[PDB]
Formats: structure tokens, C-alpha cells, sequence
């Protein structure tokens, strides 16, 4: 099926993989550089040995594509992706009065019940940022996430370069160029980021009236995190294509440290058990064009029929 | 043999290749996205089926450690694989008085023996870079390359970062970091770049004592590009190792866009009819491990017993 190259990945770690220590304390089976693509026209890779939020990955996109950088956007689409990086700032700041929620990560998949205070003052403090317009502002921002990156690279003069903007226009203009890259790794601010970029960077193709794009991620969480970036960068190719005339091609996703976190060995392997399903359909809205300017209602995901929903505990 | 992927990768272009038009002017038989992997413990990966000049290879490499980024240091080691850059601002320049050599590139392939004066003013130009400072400092200094991307990246605030000192520095103090990288490409220069980088970035990975390392590369030439290509990164993987006290692992090279120049059929055609030889052996000296003081003396290549050369007409 469609989404093979997935289900094999994780097949690859879990028979090929080594014992690794990380970032985050848990251990991983890892594997360092590989690819998988899938051919767009065949049908959409949302994962049906596993139920995955659409929304979430739809609305994530729109935010990055409007350059927004404010967790407000996200909020109002129920999409709480975002929210912990946020609330990390919050609770470092000198207007937080509140029960001190350090380390909060760890404290709340370990056994005390933080995880209680720690949800309500979350809902207290998304709250603030859906409503008071000084608080969104000062940390509903993000700054530098994806969108940022994308719409609004800082450059050493001061101003702004939209390099997804560009690099449409020069798909327009050169299809046959191979150049049309999207990088999200800046050297400069690497060393002081919570999270530098996982989806480091990305290069467009195009030939026979198709459109391919190829994704490095320097770090990837099989699991949790691979099913997401498929779907995210899967539908980024459909709409720029969508834009520039051009027809769907495949998605390239290479990787650096692909990676099986040892707290999810049951959960994969239950998920290998299953039969795949035939993928879904993408259907974008023709008259509209302009895909800084779509919204939720343009983008229709037809006949999806996954698996139930594997729950997972999360590292950190 | 050690070298088996590089044939292959040729010989996949060759037959599942589609016809695709480029910058230069010549054709192309392109794919999009491939990833091949050496396992650096079985030999050094310089091409046996066809030779290498491993001299133009280690004097370019330890001229990027540097960060030097003037043509003098590589004319010195009777290197000229970067002159045509510096030329090509000479004559651009209100200083050049002389035989105007416009598009010199298309028109020393072609007819007319321009290259006859060609080769004669260049003749001028790499010794003026050899003996006259001033003159160095103003064309032989080519600013926006490899070494100084590696070694002096320009921040906003106007200072210089040396990534892959940093980097360095990173694998003795955190061998299983995910964040590895060292990147190539700058937004805000690109744009103006008269060649963008090929080797846009590259990651490094620890585990089990092996230090591999992914190169990705959103363009290359698999006749006349990829051969160095490798031998290079694999060299620089080596280097590194040799400083962090690591073991070597893996070169593992990704591919952006891979093409065969309508040009070099014939000639790759030929190389695929060769039968691989024992690859050669690098002997780095012991004692010496500051990477960024090496010297041509310190690298040693073993057992290199080749094809001889297939020459190519070089595309633009
Ligand atoms: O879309 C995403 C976001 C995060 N992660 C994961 C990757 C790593 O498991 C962790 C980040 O860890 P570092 O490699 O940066 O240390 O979060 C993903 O896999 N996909
Ligand atoms: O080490 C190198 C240097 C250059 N090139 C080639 C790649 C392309 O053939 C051309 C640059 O073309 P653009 O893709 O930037 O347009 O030079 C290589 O393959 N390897």
C-alpha cells in the first residue's frame, strides 16, 4: 500500500536499530540516514494502520504559511501542539505568579500528580493568550518556529526575506531549477533554540509537469513524530502545486537519526500487526489559488477509514 | 566493492533517467532524490574504475578547514579547480584591461580558440594572485565559499561563527546529539551567489564508537561532480574522527537532484564497462590531531591502483 515505506522504517529500527541514549532521557533504537518516497498520485499518505489528526496537521500548516508565529492562531483551531513551548517561557517570566511548575515535562508522565495543577493553570494560561491581546502578545509568540523561518528570514541588514514566497515564484519562472530550496536552519540561532528545526530543509523538483519535494529531518520519533511530518510536507506539495499549475510528483523523506523511542516497542509493534488500508483523497479548493490565503475549509481529505488510535506516552 | 554504489547510481540515471533541461546549457538525464551509503572500515572511497586526483581532493579539503577562502593557498598546491570564480570578477573589473573575455566558458568549448588567449591571460591573472598582495587580497579572495560558511559564518550582529569548530567541540562533549550540523546554506546570499553551495549540508552521528556522517547534496554532476564528492566528505569524515578519538563509520551521501550530462554518455558508458579494484587506504599521521593545522604531509593515501583517466568535455 501507499504507506509501506512507513510501516517498513519502523520494521528497519526495530530489527536493525541500535541501543542509543538521548536528549530527552529515555533510551532509542536508532538508525542514522535513510529515504523513503511516496507517489502523491497514488493517494494521500495519511496513515490508516493508525488514526492521525488531520486538523491538526492542516491547521499547523495554514499557521505556518500565513508566517504567523503566535500560538493564538493555533488555540482558536483547538490545535495544543504548540502550547508547552509557550507555557515553558510563562513560567520563566517574572509576571508568573503561580504554582511553580518546573521541569513540569518530566513531573507529569512521572507518578505525582502535577499533571493536575499543571492542566488547569495551561487552561488559565491559554486562555490569557486567546484573549488578552498584551498577554498574546508577549508570550503567545513564538518567534522563531517554522513560519517565521519560512516567511520572514532576518538577515544580517535587518530585514525580512520570504523564502517560501520566492521560491514559488521562481518555480513559476524556472521549473527546471535546482535551487528551490527552504532551509530552517539558521547557524546563528541554533545554539540558543529549545528546539532547533527537525524539518531542516527542504528542496522542490520539477519535471514532466510534476512537482516532487524532498524533506531532510536531521532527528525523527518513528512513531510520534514521522506519521505527522509525512502528512504535513505531503499536503505542503500539493499546494504549492495547486498554485504554480503543476501536477502532484512524489515526496522524498530523508533522514538523519530516525529513531524508535524504547517506550513505544509495544505500541509499534501492535501497530505492525495491522493491514493497511486504501489511503485517502486530498481535495483542494480550485477557484481559490493563493495558499497564503487558504483556510480550513479549502482543504477537503476524502474517504479515510483508519485503524483505531494507538496512545503513546511521550519522552522527555 | 567499496565503490559499487557510485556505478550504480550512474547506471540507474543511464536507464531510469528522464530528459531534462538546465542552467548550462546542455541536457540532462535527471532523477530526484537517491541516498548511497560506504562503510569507511572497508576502504577509502576514492573511484578505482576511473582516476582520481586525490591531490586537487585533500589540498581543497584543507584549504575549507581553514576557512581560508583566498584562491592563492590553492594555486600554491597547483590546484585550479576554483580559478574561474575569481576570473570571472578580474574581467568584470574597471582594473582589467585587456582581450575581453566575455562568456569565456561557452566560448573555450566551442570553435574558436579564444581559449588560446584564454589560457594565457589566466596564465596572468594566477600569477598576479601568486606574487602581488594587493592584487590577491582584491580577486584572489573569494569570500562567500566552503571554508568560510564552515569557519566564519556571518551573524547579524556582525560577528563570525565557526560552525564546524563548534561543531567539533559538540561531538567530544555530546557524541549522541541529534543537532550535528553544519550548514551551507544562507538565505540572504544565495540569491546573489553566482553557485549557490552543491554540498548544501552535512550531519555527523555518533554511536558505538563510529563516527558516520550524511552529506546532502542538492545538486550534482555523477561524472564529474560525484567522484570528488565523495572522496572529499569521506576525507573530512576521516579528519574529524582522527580528532575526536572516534573510529570511522559510514559516508552516507543524498542526492537533491542527480544528473548525467547529455555529454558524458559515452564516457560513463565506458567506466560501467570497468570491473572494480581494491580500494586505496588513508594513513592520517598519529601524532598530529588538530585537523585545522594539517597539511598535505599528514595525509596519506594507500594502495590506490586505478583505471586510467576518462577525460570529458566539461559542460556550460
Ligand atoms: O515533528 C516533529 C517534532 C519533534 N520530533 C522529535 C524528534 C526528537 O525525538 C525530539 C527532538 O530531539 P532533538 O533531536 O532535537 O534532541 O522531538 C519529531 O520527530 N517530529
Ligand atoms: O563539487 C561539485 C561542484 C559542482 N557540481 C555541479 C552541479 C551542477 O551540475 C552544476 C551547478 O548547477 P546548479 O544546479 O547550481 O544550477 O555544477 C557538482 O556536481 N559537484
Amino acid at each position: 500500500m501507499l504507506e509501506q515505506p512507513y510501516l517498513d522504517l519502523a520494521k528497519k529500527v526495530l530489527d536493525e536499530g541500535h541501543f542509543k541514549p538521548d536528549r530527552t532521557h529515555t533510551g532509542t533504537y536508532s538508525i542514522f540516514g535513510h529515504q523513503m518516497r511516496f507517489d502523491l498520485s497514488k493517494g494521500f499518505p495519511l496513515l490508516t494502520t493508525k488514526k492521525v489528526p488531520f486538523g491538526l496537521i492542516k491547521s499547523e500548516l495554514l499557521w505556518f504559511l500565513h508566517g504567523d508565529t503566535n500560538i493564538r492562531f493555533l488555540l482558536q483551531h483547538r490545535n495544543h501542539i504548540w502550547d508547552e513551548w509557550a507555557f515553558e517561557k510563562w513560567v520563566k517570566s517574572d509576571e508568573y505568579h503561580g504554582p511553580d511548575m518546573t521541569d513540569f515535562g518530566h513531573r507529569s508522565q512521572k507518578d505525582p500528580e502535577f499533571a493536575a495543577v499543571y492542566h488547569e493553570e495551561m487552561a488559565k494560561f491559554d486562555d490569557r493568550v486567546l484573549h488578552d491581546d498584551a498577554f498574546a502578545a508577549k508570550y503567545g509568540d513564538l518567534g522563531l518556529v517554522y513560519g517565521s523561518q519560512w516567511r520572514a528570514w532576518h538577515t544580517s541588514k535587518g530585514d525580512t526575506i520570504d523564502q517560501l514566497g520566492d521560491v514559488i515564484e521562481q518555480i513559476k519562472t524556472h521549473p527546471y531549477s535546482r535551487r528551490l530550496i527552504v532551509s530552517a536552519w539558521n547557524p546563528e540561532d541554533v545554539p540558543t533554540m529549545a528546539l532547533p528545526p527537525c524539518h531542516t530543509l527542504y528542496q522542490f523538483y520539477v519535471n514532466d509537469g510534476k512537482l516532487s519535494l524532498q524533506l531532510y529531518q536531521r532527528s525523527a520519533d518513528i512513531f510520534l513524530g514521522v506519521p505527522f511530518s509525512i502528512a504535513s510536507y505531503a499536503l505542503l506539495t500539493h499546494l504549492v502545486a495547486h498554485e504554480c499549475g503543476l501536477e502532484v510528483g512524489e515526496f522524498i523523506h530523508t533522514f538523519g537519526d530516525a529513531h524508535l523511542y524504547v517506550n513505544h516497542l509495544d505500541q509499534i509493534k501492535e501497530q505492525l500487526s495491522r493491514t493497511p488500508r486504501p489511503a485517502p483523497t486530498l481535495q483542494l479548493n480550485p477557484d481559490k489559488h493563493d495558499i497564503f490565503d487558504f483556510d480550513m475549509k479549502d482543504i477537503k481529505l476524502l474517504n479515510y477509514d483508519p485503524y483505531p488510535a494507538i496512545k503513546a506516552p511521550v519522552a522527555v
